[PDB]
């Protein structure tokens, strides 16, 4: 599964997200324990826009690492990319409570509340955000 596994994040790394679909499935088939070939199979759909289905295996990928930051943020993304503002918020809070230190995981769940019309909200997140990272 491993080997296979690698084959995928090569093509991953290199943005063709079809193979990386192909050969992360093909390593899951041998080996559906992984937490991080189910998220980085929902990484590859997401990165398609293939929303439903990145949402699909992110969930997968939490069901095995519930403790996974990067999961719970990334499930985020694919509720924002679809509109689902309070998916986004409920996923993105979840994300913050296992690590408060990412000025872009604070900057999003400020644009999800922004979206929503929610400026106070969005205030409250962006300050974090450029409190940690005042660059952007
Ligand atoms: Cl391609
Ligand atoms: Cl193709
Ligand atoms: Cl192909
Ligand atoms: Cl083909
Ligand atoms: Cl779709
Ligand atoms: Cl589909
Ligand atoms: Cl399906
Ligand atoms: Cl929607
Ligand atoms: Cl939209
Ligand atoms: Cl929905
Ligand atoms: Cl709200
Ligand atoms: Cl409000
Ligand atoms: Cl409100
Ligand atoms: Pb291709
Ligand atoms: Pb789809
Ligand atoms: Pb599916
Ligand atoms: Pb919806
Ligand atoms: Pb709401
Ligand atoms: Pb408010
Ligand atoms: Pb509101």
């Amino acid at each position: 599964a491993e080997a296979w596994y690698n084959l995928g994040n090569a093509y991953y790394k290199q943005g063709d997200y079809d193979e990386a679909i192909e050969y992360y499935q093909k390593a899951l088939e041998l080996d559906p324990r992984s937490a991080e070939a189910w998220y980085n199979l929902g990484n590859a759909y997401y990165k398609q826009g293939d929303y439903d289905e990145a949402i699909e295996y992110y969930q997968k990928a939490l069901e095995l690492d519930p403790r996974s930051a990067e999961a719970w943020y990334n499930l985020g993304n694919a509720y924002y990319k679809q509109g689902d503002y309070d998916e986004a918020i409920e996923y993105y809070q979840k994300a913050l409570e296992l690590d408060p230190r990412s000025a872009e995981a604070w900057y999003n769940l400020g644009n999800a509340y922004y979206k929503q019309g929610d400026y106070d909200e969005a205030i409250e997140y962006y300050q974090k955000a450029l409190e940690l990272d005042p660059r952007s």
